[PDB]
């Protein structure tokens, strides 16, 4: 699941190792998140956290992961083979991967001290 998100990001940013580059960035990229996002990238992570929060409230997710997707020519496509929960999470992941590829990356915000969140 994390493995798929990591792959989606690499589809959009081929030079990155996402679990290293994007983990522990700002107040929202990484486990949990609170306070105000520090920049646009952190705002991508906040939306992504809110998309997963939304997912946990859908009737279909109740029993809910591991969805199917493809990367081709640097474009991500979620598969129609995905059941409702899986399709919703593939869309949260795809939107965040795209979001990350479109905003600046600030080294000053990597491993930010949470006292700032
Ligand atoms: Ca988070």
């Amino acid at each position: 699941a994390l493995w798929q998100f990591n792959g989606m990001i690499k589809c959009k940013i081929p030079s990155s190792e996402p679990l290293l580059d994007f983990n522990n960035y700002g107040c929202y990229c990484g486990l949990g998140g609170s306070g105000t996002p520090v920049d646009d990238l952190d705002r991508c992570c906040q939306t992504h956290d809110n998309c997963y929060k939304q997912a946990k409230k859908l009737d279909s997710c109740k029993v809910l992961n591991n969805y199917s997707y493809s990367c081709s020519n640097n474009e991500i496509t979620c598969s129609s083979e995905n059941n409702a929960c899986e399709a919703f999470i593939c869309n949260c992941d795809r939107n965040a991967a795209i979001c990350f590829s479109k905003v600046p990356y600030n080294k000053e915000h990597k491993n930010l001290d949470k006292k700032n969140c």
